[PDB]
């Protein structure tokens, strides 16, 4: 039977079959040490007297699982047979231990494995709350809100975006509370199904995403000037948001920070206006990076027409957009999550490209 | 608290709160009958002294659930209070509103279930879902995660699977049968209402599906089905094979295998006799899957390119990863909308899509 590297612990003393790629080799003639890695990890394989193939060759190994604390995973497989399923023809450009090949590395592939877990958690939590996954070619998600009331979508925008839109809400506060629970689930999934990846990258886990600190774009805009000393301009900047991250981390010991009530001039014309110049919008800051942006939208046709004008743009151009809102579109809102940014900041990776398969 | 239409049967004699749209209405003087539609269904609502808003208005209803054998579902809500959350302005005529209908959205709800089943089965088989910017991309990821899948547009929704360390294309077809069984089962357990709503007939169980080589299929088409088939199976030919399969096997599914090397891409694993390790899946006479084992040996790939008079120099970027021991591997793609369409007996594939 084929056994994965992670389950070898339960097969000590038995003969098992491995399938994977030759991570590296140390040819000492009579005895030869191989490191085989499959999707679950790496294992030392001991053989001898063979004509060894090059690194990255696909192999099948049959052998005895033997205890050995010095070896990776405290295990070792003494090969009775080694079959090369697909020999590599050239030495790897770089010592894996050129994406098409370097992505095979454990640390290089790990962020993508964690991302898949986060997205799985994303869909599970929402499915359990009766959301319906949709597939579109902002308007489409609103139209679908009138069809399924609660919908979400996972698609590129180039970065992976996890969009959520729900109707029959009281205010933007419903969205924030939803995202908090959503995030908790996402992280839980990664922790349970991608634990090894998380530990391998040695990423330090964030603070629990519950009762996340709220902060008005006005209150935060001054904290930057009156307490931090950064020339905060028109709208928060990358550095401006980064400074707020540190602030919150020290103040409440939270890796997360909700920036609420943005100036109408900063948010689109569809953002539900507030009567104080603000809007029912919000941005989520995770360890200094904006990983979310959303808020309640405008559902009344009349209200849409007015705000469009207040933004110097001809309403005749938005006729095809205004249509649906002439059919009792219920109060609703939504937000989107930058999948890669979340993954990046969660795992303490250099840049966002490390959470993308082929940047 | 809010209670969905589908759950009213468990609240008879209680006060509940509904949220949804005004599907239909009719004023009868001091009392008026309404039909409220939410994401789970439609229920009759009785009100008094209420100025009825235009249809498609968003409402919040609060009232007593009462049994009424003459009402849809066998029950109704006698409203003590009705609030118009969002009044509709113009009367209803396009898509942005017609999709709200129970039958219109039903297919879309089924598809979401099919996809959930798809990811669940493969995830349980240790597959890693990936997100790429293409056949090459999936191939590359096989060298990374061994077994991967992707759900994305290609315009239509495509469900792609690609796995390494297989014995032959048969590993692919066996996995697709089990995958298909999980997808349908999921749709039945979480989208049963919409399936019955469309009065669809459930297909034969996706297991031990009949396998028929392209060559034999051709003989059967011309000799038994009286159809002038060519090197390429046409929609009509494929439809014909569908009937012949349900006749000889009673099966709604059919695997057509061993396609000629000439009608398949250069990366398809070839056989000596001139065919390939490929296969297409026909469901109700419609093609909903195509796939096969790929070439994993660099040299054989070069040979394949040349055999078709293709230039290797132009595929240097594609060929690189194959110098790094790609294992025997293969894959396939499922056309989500076609599956849904044929599963629910929908007229066109446009019905299984939100915005055509």
């Amino acid at each position: 039977m084929r056994v994965l590297v992670r389950d070898l612990k339960a097969h000590v003393g038995q003969e098992v079959e491995l399938l994977g790629f030759l991570h590296w080799r140390r040819d000492l003639g009579r005895i030869q040490f191989l490191l085989l890695r499959d999707r679950s990890g790496v294992v030392q394989v001991v053989t001898g007297g063979l004509k060894l193939p090059l690194p990255e060759s696909a192999l099948r190994v049959r052998g005895l699982v033997v205890e050995n604390a010095k070896a990776p995973g405290g295990l070792e497989v003494q090969a009775k047979e080694v079959e090369v399923l697909s020999p590599a023809l050239e030495p790897t450009p770089v010592e894996i231990p050129y994406r098409y090949v370097t992505l095979r590395g454990e640390k290089a592939r790990a962020p993508l494995k964690v991302q898949a877990a986060l997205v799985r958690g994303f869909r599970r939590y929402l499915d359990r709350q009766d959301f319906t996954e949709i597939f579109t070619p902002q308007l489409y998600k609103q139209i679908m809100v009138g069809v399924f009331e609660r919908v979400y979508e996972v698609a590129p925008v180039e970065y992976l975006s996890l969009d959520v839109e729900m109707g029959f809400i009281a205010d933007e506060e419903d969205l924030m509370r939803l995202e908090e629970a959503l995030l908790a689930e996402m992280l839980e999934e990664a922790l349970n199904t991608a634990g090894d990846e998380i530990r391998l990258l040695g990423a330090t886990w964030p603070s629990f995403p519950q009762d996340i600190p709220r902060l008005t774009h006005a209150e935060a805009k001054r904290i930057l000037k009156e307490e931090l000393g950064y020339p905060v301009g028109q709208d928060l900047s990358e550095e401006a948001e980064r400074l707020l991250g540190e602030y919150a981390k020290e103040r409440w010991g939270s890796d997360w920070l909700f920036v609420t009530r943005y100036p109408r001039s900063v948010r689109p014309f569809y953002t539900y206006p507030e009567e104080d110049g603000t809007t029912r919008s919000f941005d989520l800051l995770f360890r200094g990076l904006e990983i979310t942006s959303g808020g309640q939208r405008i559902h009344r046709y009349e209200e849409l027409l007015e705000s469009l004008k207040a933004k110097g743009m001809d309403p005749e151009a938005f006729h095809g957009y205004l249509e649906v809102f002439k059919y009792g579109m219920p109060p609703h809102g939504g937000f989107a999550i930058g999948a890669e940014r979340l993954t990046q900041k969660l795992l303490g990776l250099p840049n966002v490209r490390y959470a993308r398969a082929f940047p």
